[PDB]
C-alpha cells in the first residue's frame, strides 16, 4: 500500500512487489525516474542486464533517478500536493551526486533516500561498479544522511563485500546511516564475470553477523524478503488458508516460495517451477517462464476440468521473460490437458479466485 509518481505527476498505487519487496510505511511516495533520466554511469560486474539469455527480448534501460534533472521540480509539486513521505531510490550516487545536489534535494522537500552502497571500502567498490569515481560516494554519506533517512543497499558479492560485511554495517553506522539492506547476489548461468552466489554457509554466516550488528548498533540492519528466501526462511506470518478446492487444483510456485505456499495452502498441490530459462541461484516467481510452466503442465493429468494458478508477477503486460503471449500459453494448456489457468498478485487472493471457479 504505497504511491509513485507518475510522468504527469499523479499519484499511482504500487505495491511491495514493484519495489525491493520489504514492508514500507503506507504513506510512502516513491519518485522514480522520469523519461528525462539518464543511465547509471556504471557497469557493476553483477548487473542483471549482462546476464540475461542471449535470446531476451530487452526490457528497460539503466535509469539512475539522479540523472533527471527535473526531479526537484519534481519533489517540490510531490510535497505542496500530496505531503507524503517522499523517497528516491534506484540509485548508485555516482552521477549528478554531490553537495549542491544534496542541499538542492533537501530545499526541495525529499524525506528519504536509497543508495546502492554495496561496500564502504573505496578500490573494491570501484572494481566491483567499473567506476573509478565511485570512492565520491562513500565520501558523500555523511553529509547524505545529516539531510535524509538514508538507507543502503548492499549486494552481497563473494569475494568483494562478503567477509568483511559486519565492517562495513559499522562503517555505515558509523556514518550516521540509518538502514542497511542486505541483497545476496543473485546469478544466472548466462554470467560473464565470475560472480558466484553466496553459498548455504555464506547465507548463514552473513545472517548471523547482521543479527549481532543489528542488537549492538542504532542503523537499522535488514534482511529482506529474498534473503530470508534464499536462507529457507521465508514467511508471510499468515495463517494457512483451509481452502479445499473440490476439482483438480494446482498452484504452481518457483523454488524461493515453494516452501511458504505448501504452508499456507495445505490442501492444495503446490507446484514448484524450476527456473532452467535463467539458471544460476533464480527462483523468484516473477522470473517463472512460458517454457518451465509448459514443463511442469506435461507432467499433469489430462482433465475434464482443473484450475491450474500462476503467479501474476511473472507476467509484463500480457509477456513472458521468454516471449510467450499470456493467451497463447493459456489456451495451449488448455487443449492439451483441459485446465483453465487464473493468476493473482498475493497469496491472499487465491481462496477467492478457487471459490469463484468453484
Ligand atoms: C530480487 C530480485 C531479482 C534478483 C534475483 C532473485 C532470485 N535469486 O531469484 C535479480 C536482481 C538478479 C533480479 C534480476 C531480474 N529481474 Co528481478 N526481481 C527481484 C525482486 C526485486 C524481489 C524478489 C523477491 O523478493 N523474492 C522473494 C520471493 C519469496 O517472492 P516470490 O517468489 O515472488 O513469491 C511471492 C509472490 O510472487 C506470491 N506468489 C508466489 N508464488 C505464487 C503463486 C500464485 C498462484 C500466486 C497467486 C501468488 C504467488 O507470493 C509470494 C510471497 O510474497 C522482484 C520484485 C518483487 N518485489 O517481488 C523482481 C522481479 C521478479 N524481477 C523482474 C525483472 C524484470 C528482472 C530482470 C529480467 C531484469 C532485467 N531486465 O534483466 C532480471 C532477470 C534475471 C537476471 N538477468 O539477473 C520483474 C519481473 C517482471 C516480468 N516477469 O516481466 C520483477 C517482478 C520486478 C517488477 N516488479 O517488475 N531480480
Ligand atoms: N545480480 C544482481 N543481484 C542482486 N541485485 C542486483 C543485481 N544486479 C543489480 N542489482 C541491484 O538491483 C537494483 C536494481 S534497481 C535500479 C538501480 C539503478 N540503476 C542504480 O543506479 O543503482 C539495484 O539496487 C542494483 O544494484
Ligand atoms: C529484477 C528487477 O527488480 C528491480 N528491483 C527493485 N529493487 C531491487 C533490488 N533491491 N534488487 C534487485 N532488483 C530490484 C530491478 O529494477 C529489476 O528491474
Ligand atoms: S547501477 Fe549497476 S546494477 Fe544497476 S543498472 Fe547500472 S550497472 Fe546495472
Ligand atoms: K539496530
Amino acid at each position: 500500500h504505497m504511491y509513485e509518481l507518475t510522468e504527469d505527476f499523479k499519484l499511482r498505487k504500487i505495491t511491495k512487489y514493484e519495489l525491493d519487496g520489504v514492508d514500507e510505511r503506507e504513506d510512502l511516495l516513491v519518485i522514480p525516474p522520469s523519461s528525462k533520466a539518464g543511465p547509471c554511469g556504471n557497469g557493476c560486474l553483477f548487473c542483471y542486464l549482462l546476464q540475461n539469455p542471449p535470446e531476451m527480448i530487452y526490457r528497460v534501460a539503466r535509469h539512475d533517478t539522479l540523472n533527471d534533472p527535473t526531479l526537484e521540480e519534481r519533489i517540490r509539486y510531490a510535497r505542496k500536493h500530496y505531503d507524503l513521505w517522499i523517497r528516491v531510490t534506484d540509485t548508485s550516487g555516482n552521477v549528478k551526486f554531490d553537495e549542491n545536489r544534496i542541499k538542492s534535494l533537501y530545499e526541495a522537500g525529499l524525506d528519504e533516500i536509497q543508495i546502492s552502497v554495496h561496500t564502504t571500502k573505496k578500490d573494491v567498490r570501484i572494481k566491483l561498479m567499473r567506476n573509478r569515481h565511485a570512492g565520491k560516494l562513500i565520501d558523500l554519506l555523511p553529509l547524505v544522511a545529516k539531510h535524509f533517512r538514508t538507507i543502503a543497499d548492499i549486494i552481497l558479492t563473494p569475494g568483494f563485500n562478503v567477509d568483511d560485511i559486519g565492517e562495513i554495517i559499522e562503517d555505515l553506522d558509523s556514518m550516521g546511516v540509518h538502514e542497511v539492506r542486505l541483497f545476496p547476489v543473485g546469478v544466472t548461468k548466462y554470467n560473464r564475470f565470475e560472480i558466484r552466489p553466496l553459498t548455504k554457509e555464506e547465507l548463514s554466516y552473513v545472517k548471523e553477523v547482521a543479527l549481532e550488528k543489528d542488537k549492538e548498533l542504532g542503523i537499522k540492519v535488514v534482511i529482506p524478503p529474498i534473503f530470508l528466501a534464499l536462507l529457507g526462511e521465508f514467511t508471510t506470518g499468515l495463517e494457512p488458508f483451509n481452502i479445499e478446492p473440490e476439482f483438480p487444483t494446482y498452484i504452481f510456485t518457483g523454488e524461493l516460495a515453494y516452501p511458504e505456499m505448501k504452508r499456507l495452502f495445505p490442501r492444495i498441490k503446490v507446484v514448484m517451477v524450476k527456473n532452467e530459462f535463467f539458471g544460476g541461484n533464480i527462483g523468484t516467481a516473477g522470473l517463472l517462464t512460458g517454457r518451465d510452466v509448459l514443463r511442469e503442465v506435461e507432467r499433469l493429468p489430462e482433465v475434464d476440468f482443473g484450475l491450474i494458478l500462476l503467479p501474476e508477477l511473472m507476467f509484463y503486460g500480457d509477456m513472458t521473460l521468454d516471449g510467450w503471449r499470456r493467451q497463447d500459453l493459456f489456451s495451449k494448456i488448455l487443449i492439451e490437458k483441459g485446465y483453465i489457468v487464473e493468476t493473482a498478485l498475493e497469496p491472499t487472493e487465491i481462496p477467492k479466485v478457487i471459490e469463484k471457479i468453484s
